[PDB]
């Protein structure tokens, strides 16, 4: 990374993927996913989704990492889980950090 940073951590989303099989499958092991996000300040730019798919790129990469790193690696339906987990995560923090913005 070496710009990009981690502010808060928050609760899991519970997310819906519509079958409650798939959101139990998550919540059994919810514990070992990710509950803070990587992103970095607006300083020029910003979006509504583009910078949130962003953020969740770098938030699954440096898991696929550092984890990874730690021998605990992922499959892809983990990956594409933690993408949404992360993106509710970040549309959160985004917003927290643009309103911040809004409040200037």
């Amino acid at each position: 990374l070496g710009g990009y940073m981690l502010g808060s951590a928050m609760s899991r989303p519970i997310i819906h993927f519509g079958s409650d099989y798939e959101d139990r499958y998550y919540r059994e092991n919810m514990h070992r996913y990710p509950n803070q996000v990587y992103y970095r300040p607006m300083d020029e730019y910003s979006n509504q989704n583009n910078f949130v798919h962003d953020c969740v790129n770098i938030t699954i990469k440096q898991h696929t990492v550092t984890t990874t790193t730690k021998g605990e690696n992922f499959t892809e339906t983990d990956v594409k889980m933690m993408e949404r987990v992360v993106e509710q995560m970040c549309i959160t923090q985004y917003e927290r950090e643009s309103q911040a913005y809004y409040q200037r």
